[PDB]
This record gives C-alpha cells, sequence and structure tokens, in this order.
C-alpha cells in the first residue's frame, strides 16, 4: 500500500459509501425497483403516482420543487436519512448489540443496511446478526447474498455484502 492508499480509509465514511451505492440524482426517478426516489437514495413513496411522489417531495423540501431539487437539498436530505438509520439502530434491541460489537467499517455497512431496508427489515435478518456478532464473517455475507434485497438489486447492495465480508473499504476504490 502507496502513502496514498493508506489514506483512503480517511477518505471514507458512511457518506461517502452511501453516496457510492445510491447515486445523486436532482430528479425523481425510479429506482431498481421501480419506486419513485431522488437525490441520494431518498425514496419517496412506494405509490405508483408521481403525483404523491412530488407530494412527499415537497414535504420533504418544504418548497414547491416540481419533482427537482438542488445538491445542497438533496445533502440535507442525505444527512437527515443518515441520522435516521443511526437513530433506528441505536434505539433497537436488537440491533444495537449488534452494531456495538462491530468495528468502525462493518458499522458504516450497517448503517448503510439500514438506510436501504428500514430497520425491522434488518431485524429480521436473525442468522445474519448473530453470524455477525459471533465474527462468522464469510457465513454473514453468504447468508446477505440469499436475501431478496440484494437479489433483487444487486448494484446496490454488493458492495455493502462485500464490506461485511472484510471489514474493509476495497469495494468502493476503484470505481
Ligand atoms: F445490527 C446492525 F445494525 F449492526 C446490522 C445491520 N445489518 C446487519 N447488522
Amino acid at each position: 500500500p502507496t502513502t496514498e492508499n493508506l489514506y483512503f480509509q480517511g477518505s471514507m465514511n458512511i457518506f461517502e459509501m452511501l453516496r457510492i451505492d445510491e447515486g445523486l440524482r436532482l430528479k425523481i426517478y425510479k429506482d431498481c425497483e421501480g419506486y419513485y426516489t431522488i437525490g441520494i437514495g431518498h425514496l419517496l413513496t412506494k405509490s405508483p403516482d408521481l403525483n404523491a411522489a412530488k407530494s412527499e417531495l415537497d414535504k420533504a423540501i418544504g418548497r414547491n420543487c416540481n419533482g427537482v431539487i438542488t445538491k445542497d437539498e438533496a445533502e440535507k436530505l442525505f444527512n437527515q436519512d443518515v441520522d435516521a438509520a443511526v437513530r433506528g439502530i441505536l434505539r433497537n434491541a436488537k440491533l444495537k448489540p449488534v452494531y456495538d460489537s462491530l468495528d468502525a467499517v462493518r458499522r458504516c455497512a450497517a448503517i448503510n443496511h439500514v438506510f436501504q431496508m428500514g430497520v425491522t427489515g434488518v431485524a429480521g435478518f436473525t442468522n445474519v446478526l448473530r453470524m455477525l456478532q459471533q465474527k462468522r464473517w464469510d457465513e454473514a455475507a453468504v447468508n446477505l447474498a440469499k436475501s431478496r434485497w440484494y437479489n433483487q438489486c444487486p448494484d446496490r447492495a454488493k458492495r455493502v455484502i462485500t464490506t461485511f465480508r472484510t471489514g474493509t473499504w476495497d469495494a468502493y476504490k476503484n470505481l
């Protein structure tokens, strides 16, 4: 590893991680599952009605957006969503102990996973949660790769899975 390579981990954090997995879009679009989304992975609604999505957007941003936001607005919303995922983990009796047991990089993978799937979805992964607490990294990763979350949209989830396996940022290098 070069001096530069060793600096790479200090450039990576949960925000940079999700930014790569979710991308950045300033106009309403449909995600890999066909749900209306904007910014950095902000799910507006699961309704097929675009009108509902725009309504949710205006509520989320606080102005008349007509389906379009600024980069600064995308960032503020993203920060709010990241905070909600972290808070969702820490208050949950099932997820908190697992999260506490993890190293810093795998903690980012945990927040990412919750950001993507929500608290109850993640908390339902009983075997994976046990495997992670027991440092059974390869088993955890194989089991994550069986999930509908990963399988229906692999490109959004693949790096998170690799990150649970290795506890390094390697999956986010060389985009
Ligand atoms: F429990 C958490 F939050 F650490 C976790 C999230 N995904 C797997 N584990």
